[PDB]
RNA sequence: AUUCUCUCAUAGGGAUAACGGUGUGGCCUUCUACCUGUUAGAAAUAAUGGGUCUUCAGUUGUAAUUCGUUGCAACUGACGGGGGGGUGGUGUCAAAGCCGUUUCAACCAAGUGGUAACUUACUUUUACUUGGGUUUAUACCGUGGAA
RNA sequence: AUUCUCUCAUAGGGAUAACGGUGUGGCCUUCUACCUGUUAGAAAUAAUGGGUCUUCAGUUGUAAUUCGUUGCAACUGACGGGGGGGUGGUGUCAAAGCCGUUUCAACCAAGUGGUAACUUACUUUUACUUGGGUUUAUACCGUGGAA
RNA sequence: AUUCUCUCAUAGGGAUAACGGUGUGGCCUUCUACCUGUUAGAAAUAAUGGGUCUUCAGUUGUAAUUCGUUGCAACUGACGGGGGGGUGGUGUCAAAGCCGUUUCAACCAAGUGGUAACUUACUUUUACUUGGGUUUAUACCGUGGAA
């Protein structure tokens, strides 16, 4: 099919879904809005709605703008990449300093490049897949730990890359483009070398064809890497070697310490933390050594994987926040105006509580599903929450200790709200919820029913665990995910 | 012969044994009783003689009685051998609560179960001895010291097994069996099941046969290391790897993982130290490192070996008990009747208690028969104390150290005899032994002499230890011991 | 030629020598006295001469005597020689104590003695020279410095010998003499035993003779080390060995250990700093590491090399004694008489001072003729002064810190020379060079001329630094030395 | 006599008084961009007396290629430590930190329990002094001779 | 006009006023153990309203084998953190420790020099919401038209 | 009865009263340098009673070789811990340190929060007692018999 054609359905497409996602937006903040004026009473604050500030700078980020005329571009951008006259246009960029990542700067490219990038992309990718090394770091994890447990001494090193993108120099990237046989066409690199343009070192962020590059640049270090017979893993910015005797690992190091000279890129120190034994806990050794290995949130040990702090301090921060905007937030407001007082043993933000904690873990589910479920009553069920996300845990110990603290901070909240509204001057002690010790909350809590449905159970992470194993056992993680 | 014939000789000589040592038990008792009366004066406690509790339980426990039947039970377990319904009778287990051991229970058999497994398993050795792997332990510890002077830097791992009794699974010895092509009748693997009987883990403890299944089970695992290189010694509960490589040392520890898990056998992580280097004192070393290491009483380093730090206490507390109740003890009872006070530059308790010293360190033997076999005018000595556990030291300072140790106990335990003396009311300050300073008491000792033979000289260690040295390089350890 | 002619000719060469010697000092003495006559005024100590204290011991010691009979010694010693009778005298020995070395004793011999030994090294030499192995340490440093720098992670063993020269077992060193396949006549052999003569162990020490044995004690050492594969430098009394690999030290150091025990030597703990890795600084090591590794005044790192921190030491010393000589010390006498005070904006004892400095840095070179040989005006310079010594430093932060610290040392200097000039009653405060503040230095002293000569420019290390990078570069090592 | 000769030659006899070096000057020749005074005298040139510049990395411009980085501008960025006290900004909810002004110290000392001295000196490499050559101009240094 | 047409076509002309989405309900069909009320009406069945159970490891018993661990009972063992104060046992020669009762704290906090706030929020993977399909029932959200 | 016999034989019948060990002495023989008392009686020898020596490393000397270190002198160097207090030297600019005299402690204790007891005892190898042989000299130890 004629260039014309194809460049009209990817600009089509794109214009298509970034309204789409525009139409969503208002929907739900409309929803937002509603419910809040009921929680706040006469103190809610009024709507307001925006649109993205890099819109106003040229017409083209608008998607309404591309999505009315999408025929007079194409024509025009097909005559001149015939006319080898095409460059792309300036990106707008915005700076995210901060002490992780530093400048962190981000890019972002009018509707037109990213389509014609996003094409030119797929089809390299398309013909060159087959020569290219081994949501798929899941099987490499599961990898790892197998090795891990296999023997109990481990050889490790862990490589921080530094300003990979920023460095890479063009040169390397010339003599690449020569050696190796791949398959690229005259137009091809004409398009690179037309994204490259002006900057004199590195490659463009935040577009698609930079991720073929990457690929592209690193081919020889792991043919190099494979040839020695280490096991490796690269995700994102980082880089994992294990081996089970210490030469190898030292020729490993030496190796990629020769490839960053040669293609200009630097290692932080600081990040990288060398050569190291991971044993099983109360072994002694006799070099560094560490019983725990941390990968893209997971905690991987010998007798275990289990979730990363930070992950679950994210999550006991979600479930604090959401207990305190439904239960504290409301009553600290000067005049209790338009809200409803808890009466006659029925508190309706205990409710909405329970609920969004519900669906912010499981997604919905009742406990029925999924014991029919385990049980074999029943063929089916879906995740759809949080502990999709980490699929392959198997600690116990951690999802116990996380159902106590839920179950603590839920019983001083309630006590803090009783405090509060008898300040205001209603007395509510003896009416539920507040006259249950935290002991009796939740065989209360469970036995209570509305409307014919038990919306009052507290959810417990150890029986969505128990369906997610059985889940994997029976089935596979492309299934399950 | 019939199997009879064996049986009766077999329960008939550990019966007589039995007996034979019981009769000597009573007899000592009398004697010391006597002495004791002569000691204590009109203090003394009455004799009191005791039989095995475990006796009385079943009359087969009683060497007597099974001497007097000992024609019946040998038919009898004859017969019910032949028709294959024989099964060992329930032993005696007594446990031994310790913080070293655990509960470290033991279990005694009755005569003919024990008689029984005596002479199957000695059948057993002897017809299976040759297919085996290399009281010998001391040219094990001749061949370890020489390799360790050769080279400054040697590599060891040692490895302490906990329950190794305990944990043995029967699957793998009944696939043990079948392979390696030992020889093993009928009759032995039904005797052998015998024994396993009821219990689903482990092999009984306080057995002879249990020692074969032992040396069975780790064919395997001696086999692998041999052919890896390395050299290794495995004695009691404990095993030694040494080699002048890392690979080698990783590789053996990499295999005794795998074989540990294969057979169900932990490691006690507390025991075991792991991999160090044993360097000669004073240089640096890059790892984990150690001076000295400990063997079966021997402690073991680059320039000698010398005796290990628990029996040096086990032989003071022993010297200073035997002169603490010859010299001290008696006096402080409530009544000073029926013993003798010293007089006349005579003290009795004095020559007592050096002649208990002189018989725990020597066995009796005078200097002159030292001094003479030293010299070559005497062809033969014969060596029956202490020392004799102790035959291949070489260190010279620790002995002296020792020696002046026990002059200076001597002393202050003289003076310690002339205060309570002197409370009493008699003052024999001027008389000997209390006349003596620390310095003199060895010449004036050694010159006195009673009945013709010189019964007051102080014992030394670097005698009988240049004795032990000649005897030694004049003949060979299996001689000397 | 005839023994006679040689010997002659050896003799008178080494006796015109130390004539000539003897009269370059006192030449200097004397010159050194007048000019200390004009700075202390009237306080100057007389002019004291001394010959050396040996020479009056033996009239052979006395070089004037020798040349006055310098043929009959020849004839003699050429006849007792043929004779075979010939037998070195006694050698004076005087010893050095100190904490670093030791009694560190040496010893000077008689001129004839010393003219054969000489005579008799350089034959020996001359025929052996082509079987040997690899002021030209130079070499081997940029070697190192050049593997260093290729690789960020190097494995590194440092010996120090003790006590070599001592040690040395005559058996080893007659067991060599007939295996090597070297070439010794019958006369060396006589001559290299006459010399080792009474001593039972060790070489004779400040001998030319030693030095050809000690290269032939080592050649078996080397060629092992060789066949293993790691390389090394050995100088003076010290060597280092350095590879890639932990197996190939390993074995290096195991080769070391067992050669030493072979002949005899040992090696000083203390000293001695055992294996080490060398990396980049920031990096992590599983191993003891080290960021700097020093060899002969030389500290060498990934990143650069530096002057050692005990030659910087020196210079410093010697600056400040410089100053404090011109400066300071007349003026702290009883009476200032005969001296000259500063008057009329002039002091000669500045210009004294830094001509002394110019002449300790540089040699005597202006910054102009530095300047022409830079821009290539002109294609010749000399090197003669203290950085002559240390051609290859490449460091220039270290450069600019002397720098500042000999700009403020002066300033200070001059303040104190203004304070005690003051208390002695007369005031220079505003003439010159006590007008001038730290920072306008420079300048002022620069701009000034006497002569039409500037001689008051404060000398720069940076300035000669370059100068000698740049021979360097156009030219040899060999040639700049 | 350190100069020259004789034999028994690692030591002994003789005969002559000079024999070795250092500083300064001279001469020979040896690698050197300019601009100006006053002399001389033809600008052939000299003679003297004053003053400025030289490096590295760019940014480009240029041109040139010689197929690369060359030669040029012109641009702009470098190019003389550290320590102890006082007092100002600005830094935060406190704070670190960063800036600037004034004082104290001959050096090791950015430290010792405490801080002065020393170069014919101290000790582990630690060591050398200014293109050469030749100067019976000139003044002096060992040891002799004379006395 | 985000709807539709025209050319010089990353920009320009026209013509019509509608054009994209969200919640709830409906319908279609789609994987579900029982025991009981009241309805209806024949127990063919419906209609609604209430309540219980589901997992893992054993111990065995059993049987069965299908040559092994199967299917069953029945048994008994699991299955909702941590911190600061008071007061009881029992622990020793002192003691640790182990047990139990009562109080304080919205979370980070098992900590900071000190401790409050926040979701259209914050940032390193940090990201998603409830089998589908179709509903001019019904109420609303951008931007237009009318005014 | 632990001694001896019988059968149903891991248990049952009988008949006799002795049956196993320890200390001391005896005898048999077994590897031992001298010098002296008193006995006896011929120095063949005995009998008893008193006292000394034995090792390693040298330095050499020697000799010898047996081609090396041998055998000898003779020389000189070794050969019985540690801790807490007081008081002397000498060590420095202070000091460490090294020497010497006097006191305190039954051992672990060169240490514990604190320090006493114990051998038919305690526990991780921890375990053995004095060339053998034979002694109806002599005195005693289990269990029996007699009573």
């Amino acid at each position: 099919m004629k260039l014309e054609q194809q460049i009209q359905r990817v600009i089509l497409e794109e214009a298509k879904a970034l309204i789409k996602d525009y139409h969503e937006y208002h929907n739900r903040v409309h929803l937002e809005s509603v419910r809040n004026k009921k929680r706040l009473g006469d103190s809610a604050p009024d709507k307001k709605i925006h649109r993205p500030n890099y819109w106003s700078f040229d017409k083209k980020f608008d998607p309404f703008y591309v999505k009315s005329n999408y025929k007079s571009i194409a024509r025009s951008i097909a005559n001149k990449i015939e006319n080898r006259t095409y460059l792309p246009n300036e990106p707008f960029t915005k700076d995210v300093p901060k002490p992780d990542g530093g400048i962190r700067k981000v890019s972002i490219y009018q509707i037109p490049d990213a389509a014609i990038s996003k094409l030119f992309f797929n089809r390299l990718l398309a013909k060159n897949r087959h020569r290219f090394s081994s949501r798929n770091v899941h099987f490499a994890i599961q990898d790892i730990s197998v090795d891990l447990k296999k023997n109990e001494r481990t050889f490790l090193a862990e490589f921080d890359f530094s300003d990979f993108f920023g460095s890479i120099s063009h040169s390397f990237l010339n003599e690449q483009f020569n050696e190796n046989g791949f398959y690229i066409s005259p137009e091809e690199k004409f398009i690179i070398r037309s994204f490259l343009r002006e900057r004199k070192v590195g490659i463009p962020q935040g577009t698609s064809i930079s991720l073929f590059l990457a690929n592209l640049t690193c081919w020889k270090l792991d043919q190099d890497l494979e040839r020695e017979g280490v096991k490796f893993s690269r995700y994102a910015d980082d880089t994992i070697i294990w081996s089970q005797e210490y030469s190898k690992i030292c020729n490993a190091f030496n190796i990629i310490t020769n490839f960053s000279k040669s293609a200009g890129i630097k290692i932080n120190p600081k990040k990288s933390e060398g050569i190291s034994l991971l044993t099983k806990k109360g072994l002694p050794s006799e070099i560094t050594s560490k019983n725990n290995l941390d990968f893209l949130g997971y905690t991987l040990s010998v007798e275990n994987v289990s979730i990363k702090e930070k992950s679950v301090k994210k999550i006991k921060k979600q479930i604090s926040y959401i207990l305190y905007r439904n239960l504290i937030q409301p009553l600290k407001k000067t005049s209790l105006a338009g809200q409803t007082i808890p009466a006659n043993d029925r508190d309706k933000n205990f409710l909405i509580a329970i609920c969004e904690i519900r669906r912010y873990m499981y997604g919905g589910l009742s406990k029925s599903q999924i014991k029919d479920y385990l049980s074999g009553r029943s063929n089916r069920l879906y995740f759809k929450g949080i502990m999709s996300f980490y699929p392959l845990v198997n600690d116990v110990e951690q999802l116990k200790q996380l159902d106590g603290w839920i179950v603590s901070v839920i019983y001083r909240a309630l006590k803090l709200r009783c405090q509060l509204l008898s300040k205001w001057g209603y007395n509510r002690s003896h009416n539920f919820p507040f006259i249950l010790d935290r002991e009796d909350i939740v065989d209360k809590c469970s036995k209570k029913t509305i409307a014919g449905r038990k919306l009052f159970e507290i959810p417990s992470f150890l029986l969505i665990h128990k369906a997610l194993q059985k889940g994997l056992q029976e089935s596979g993680i492309e299934k399950i995910m």
